[PDB]
């Protein structure tokens, strides 16, 4: 049973889960990859990797992805969680020099991953491998957009480093803006395209209904994460969380903050349902009888279908993943799967 404070009956009833048929193989291949790239210790991979459900999350999201594309996304995603863990540990241990250097290396590797496939920092080498593979599906223009988006993500993580080091809790609106970057909204939105096999023209992916649907899917996932990961984050002195900003700057109690975050998450669902109709109408309109129109139509339809799947995959992931099971840890401040 999902804890009452985290339960969303509309998701449970109206957003039926989907699972990509490649999932079983994906689970094993990503685990093997984490080991080969030395991203986590062998004993921790054995005990925790599968229980973290990182592949499950992506396999419930990018439905219809060619297996090769799904593999690359899952590897990159598992890398992304490990980076989030490294970032946290660097901050906790006050390793400002190590963080700055990693930051600079990621910016560099992002632009030229091939050159960094065997970097001494296994986190950098892991990054380079997944990004090189991601860069092999679509034209260079998509690769450039992914890079542009991720350069922005890296810098948001830097901003987080300095907030936490300096003991600052962002204001609510400052936070909401930053969160679109720390959650990598536009990266996941970018990845819809290789998943449906088509780089969408700016005029298509920037259609207002496509844009708004894409945004709301991510706002849901990010804010729902905030809601579910709040106890783990409070315990680990993370300050980045919609609820923490509300508690700190709106004088809300924990109870009130949880309530407000819930409300905002719920509004996301019903706002998405409305714009979803417009985005699907757009997909229909693209199908104008031409070969190109049919291609674009089917790709928009698939992408919007996956925007919808993010809701259920992200929802269930927070209840299945070991990542958030802080009640199960002896030291609530130090998750067992992180390198401390
Ligand atoms: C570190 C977590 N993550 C994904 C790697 C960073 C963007 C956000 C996320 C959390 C939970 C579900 C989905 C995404
Ligand atoms: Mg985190
Ligand atoms: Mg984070
Ligand atoms: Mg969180």
């Amino acid at each position: 049973a999902v804890p009452p404070s985290l339960r969303l009956p509309v998701i449970e009833a109206a957003f039926p889960r989907q699972l990509h048929p490649y999932w079983p193989k994906l689970q094993e291949t990503t685990r093997t990859w984490l080991l080969e790239k030395r991203l986590m210790p062998a004993d921790k991979v054995e005990e925790y990797a599968d229980g973290l459900c990182y592949t499950d999350l992506m396999a419930g999201y990018y439905l219809g992805a060619p297996d090769e594309v799904l593999q690359a996304i899952a590897d990159y995603s598992a890398w992304f969680f490990v980076w989030d863990d490294r970032h946290d540990r660097d901050i906790v241990h006050g390793r400002a020099g190590a963080w700055r250097r990693l930051r600079g290396l990621l910016h560099t590797a992002l632009d030229s991953p091939g050159d960094h496939l065997h970097h001494e920092d296994t986190l950098v080498a892991g990054f380079a491998d997944s990004v090189r593979r991601l860069y092999a599906f679509l034209p260079a223009t998509w690769n450039a957009r992914f890079a542009r988006h991720f350069h922005t993500v890296i810098e948001a993580y830097d901003r987080e480093f300095h907030n936490r080091t300096r003991g600052i809790v962002p204001g609510v609106e400052e936070y909401l803006e930053l969160r679109r970057l720390t959650f990598a909204h536009w990266i996941w939105t970018d990845l819809l395209e290789p998943s449906s096999g088509c780089e969408l023209p700016d005029a298509v992916r920037k259609h207002p209904a496509y844009r708004r649907a894409a945004l709301l899917s991510q706002e849901f996932a990010a804010w729902y994460n905030d809601l579910c990961s709040l106890p783990k984050e409070i315990a680990g002195d993370e300050v980045h969380n919609l609820g923490i900003s509300l508690i700190t700057h709106h004088s809300l109690t924990l109870e009130e903050a949880i309530g407000e975050v819930r409300r905002r998450v719920e509004e996301c669902i019903t706002e998405f349902l409305a714009v979803e109709r417009d985005a699907l109408r757009f997909a229909d309109e693209l199908a104008d009888g031409t070969v190109r129109g049919k291609e674009l139509s089917g790709a928009v339809r698939a992408n919007v279908g996956n925007m919808r799947n993010w809701f259920s995959s992200a929802y269930w992931f927070h209840h299945e993943s070991g990542r958030y099971m802080v009640d199960s840890w002896d030291d609530r401040s130090t998750p067992p799967y992180v390198n401390n």
